């Protein structure tokens, strides 16, 4: 996340890390089994690390469960990045309690202005590289789709959205491909792409979940 700031240990309680010997990506609880994530993550053998803030020490509210099953959208297209999310299943069940929750699906679409929470332990700098250990927020607004799609001529679907600042400094990417979008107590998405990282007028782009909503429902049901 560049330019934000610390969460709070255990404020964002959904939040999950997904390991495959080091953090490479995020992800969000929607309930005791299952996780949402970004496509674009795949990986073979994830360890989904609930309850984490510092992810370099172990203190003492984290559950380690490795993931049983993964399954990324039908449609996913890897150069597009159209339809970039995935299902992750836990091979045990995540025991909830104030610092390991579920987030609540989508009932309808966020509108523009909506402000909204992104979470991530991500790369912090637009130039240059620097990784925090702990986790990272940011409030920003669901730009217009206009002012979306004339940052990405061409490059944006129906089921993207851009959120962030036209004017460029605030934005995750790098900072963690996967992670949620909460907006008025719901997810609304997953941190999918972005030029650069808080470029002016290059705001980060979302996967779009409330068209996912159906899937997800009948895939979890199902396995
Ligand atoms: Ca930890």
């Amino acid at each position: 996340i560049v330019g934000g700031y610390t969460c709070g240990a255990n404020t964002v309680p959904y939040q999950v890390s997904l390991n495959s010997g080091y953090h490479f990506c995020g992800g969000s609880l929607i309930n005791s089994q299952w996780v949402v994530s970004a496509a674009h993550c795949y990986k073979s053998g994830i360890q989904v690390r609930l309850g984490e803030d510092n992810i370099n020490v172990v203190e003492g509210n984290e559950q380690f469960i490795s993931a049983s099953k993964s399954i990324v959208h039908p449609s996913y297209n890897s150069n597009t990045l159209n339809n970039d999310i995935m299902l992750i299943k836990l091979k045990s069940a995540a025991s909830l309690n104030s610092r390991v929750a579920s987030i609540s699906l989508p009932t309808s679409c966020a509108s523009a202005g909506t402000q909204c929470l992104i979470s991530g332990w991500g790369n912090t700098k637009s130039s240059g590289t620097s990784y925090p250990d702990v986790l990272k927020c940011l409030k920003a607004p669901i730009l217009s789709d206009s002012s979306c799609k004339s940052a990405y001529p061409g490059q944006i679907t129906s089921n993207m959205f851009c959120a962030g600042y036209l004017e460029g400094g605030k934005d995750s990417c790098q900072g963690d491909s996967g992670g949620p979008v909460v907006c008025s107590g719901k997810l609304q998405g997953i941190v999918s792409w972005g030029s650069g990282c808080a470029q002016k007028n290059k705001p980060g782009v979302y996967t779009k979940v409330c068209n996912y909503v159906s899937w997800i429902k009948q895939t979890i049901a199902s396995n």
